[PDB]
């Protein structure tokens, strides 16, 4: 489950937390509609990586997508803090699990 | 098989979606005639890899470069959104599954 | 353990040594509050991973996330130097453990 | 066996095509008068791998190595198109076999 | 043991070839004091890697990172050219063994 530091994190926001999510596809994609960086969970729950263009931002999104393929590599669960109500929903923390 | 997301962001471009392709070679190429990055799938299909100098492409372009890496290191299935207007055929976007 | 020179190089600086740790969760966050890399041990301590933009340190930083994803991907425990002046504590040198 | 494009591609150079090279050391080294990555095979062979500083061959260089890493630690084999225009030989272009 | 194309780049004595190394421990340390990324042997032997904020060298300086967290990641031994200048002693040049 979220480690209370990201639970807590996450609710001094207006992202939702949502947990335990098995991420089961990695997508990148250069279309000029969806260009960008997506997963997809195990139930079809679709979501977009944030990205940065500058330092230090550009650290932690490098880091969403090492956690978000490795999640899918090797089947561990994450937690994200995300938009909870379209499609996709936007990620803005990550937490991988053991 | 690929995502629903996926297909249909391969469906509004002029590409084709290519589903469930082993790729069993990973080439990098500097030669003068044959400069790029290419995968070889278990049947002979050959697709040539996007590259992108700048952002935010240059993140896209890496992202399906290791998304090729490992579904040759680990015989990972991807589905390809891939451009028939050039030979190899260029990967505009790729799905790579758990 | 801790190696020695490990522990005698933290006994420069003002930080404490955190031996034998288990991390099992690695965060990406870039919310406005809580922008930067976290880790998070199996006993919940919580630590801040250090960033820094140029040389010679931007090199030292991407080795310290390495270190940290290694660490919750692989079950390897790590060995701190982590200042306790701050929440969570900041990381100023970690040693992975095979 | 190589691809037969990987065999094409190498076919229009001065290079030379190896086939299914099982390479068994991975080397570093920054002294003056052997600066460069380098990789020896199960037979003795060492060849030079590929740099460039600029885009787009700094990509595929950057790949070159990867590919290079990822033999050595997996003991998968490669095709190499080799220059012997210098002792070491130069990787030109290198395919990784699942 | 080391390739005899590494033992003999190291030669000459103005450097010390170490071989079969096992190295367990992997440093990164910010603290101003003792800045640098360090590796440590089952033996207890400490070496500091080489950096570079230039090309080619950081090229090769960022594959040796890459080679010692491999080989404490892994258990495989490598093969070091150092410096007995300082103390640590500084790898100029590592071979990784398969």
């Amino acid at each position: 489950g979220a480690s209370q530091f990201f639970k807590d994190n996450c609710n001094r926001t207006t992202a939702s937390l949502v947990e335990g999510v098995e991420l089961t596809k990695y997508i990148s994609d250069i279309n000029n509609n969806t260009d960008g960086m997506y997963v997809v969970s195990s139930t079809g729950g679709v979501w977009r990586i944030s990205r940065a263009k500058d330092y230090p931002d550009n650290v932690m999104t490098a880091e969403m997508r090492k956690i978000a393929m490795a999640a899918v590599l090797d089947g561990m669960r994450v937690n994200m803090c995300a938009s909870p109500a379209s499609s996709p929903n936007v990620i803005w923390a990550i937490e991988l699990e053991a």
